[PDB]
């Protein structure tokens, strides 16, 4: 039922999901001058060498690459986190044009897109349990700007034609998510939520300062996806981002000076 249109979009979500008006919703605007450098924050540990991708799916809101999360292979640790978080899936949010698409903003600047690498805390055993906990998930957010192509994204781009409409999926094995990461792991962090229903307040957000560059041709391929199922009117999957939400009583911390 929920979506990104006039009648079912973000301004409507609170009716089915009242937590939409909660105390720790995401995304937020990152005011770079107000974020406090925190010298106690550790370097982020991203260990993706043994990642096992499984499938790629058009779920009607994004496309989603799923990983085998049944063992500690691809894990996120350190940074602001306590313990070990397993990589579950990644997906993107993007715009109709290059000047919008990101969920987080940086001094009100919107990027063309935002990549979410979604991890869950192994101390809760499974993602369904983890989403019921305030420290259950860690999402690594990476901004996309348009310029030079990202070679490590091309394998993703080249299969989107096969999952054009809602409910389509395909085999997507041997994808290496290290190819999606920028040089620097400098980050901002804050406590927040899922940015799609059920908007659960279970996420430690880790947003990298350095965007990746993707080509116009790569992002155009995102914008050829459809929100609709094949038996419904064609509606391009664009502008699948939630706008910035009130920061309320939260502090954004920087890992860097
Ligand atoms: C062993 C095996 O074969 N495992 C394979 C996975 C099975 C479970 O699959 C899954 C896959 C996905 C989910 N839910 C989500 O990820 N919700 C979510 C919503 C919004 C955000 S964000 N980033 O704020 O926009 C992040 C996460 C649950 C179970
Ligand atoms: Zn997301």
């Amino acid at each position: 039922h929920w979506g990104y249109g006039k009648h079912n979009g973000p301004e409507h979500w609170h009716k089915d999901f009242p937590i939409a008006k909660g105390e720790r919703q995401s995304p937020v605007d990152i005011d770079t001058h107000t974020a406090k450098y925190d010298p106690s924050l550790k370097p982020l540990s991203v260990s993706y060498d043994q990642a096992t991708s499984l499938r790629i799916l058009n779920n009607g809101h994004s496309f989603q690459v799923t990983f085998d999360d049944s063992q500690d292979k691809a894990v996120l640790k350190g940074g602001p986190l306590d313990g070990t978080y397993r990589l579950l899936q990644f997906h993107f949010h993007w715009g109709s044009l290059d000047g919008q698409g990101s969920e987080h903003t940086v001094d009100k600047k919107k990027y063309a897109a935002e990549l979410h690498l979604v991890h869950w805390n192994t101390k809760y055993g499974d993602v369904g349990k983890a989403v019921q906990q305030p420290d259950g998930l860690a999402v690594l957010g990476i901004f996309l700007k348009v310029g030079s192509a990202k070679p490590g994204l091309q394998k993703v781009v080249d299969v989107l034609d096969s999952i054009k409409t809602e409910g389509k999926s395909a085999d997507f094995t041997n994808f290496d998510p290290r190819g999606l990461l920028p040089e620097s792991l400098d980050y901002w962090t804050y406590p927040g939520s899922l940015t799609t229903p059920p908007l659960a307040e279970c996420v430690t957000w880790i947003v990298l300062k350095e965007p990746i560059s993707v080509s116009s041709e790569q992002v155009l391929k995102f914008r050829k996806l459809n929100f609709n199922g094949e038996g419904e009117p064609e509606e391009l999957m664009v502008d699948n981002w939630r706008p910035a939400q009130p920061l309320k009583n939260r502090q954004i911390k920087a890992s860097f000076k």
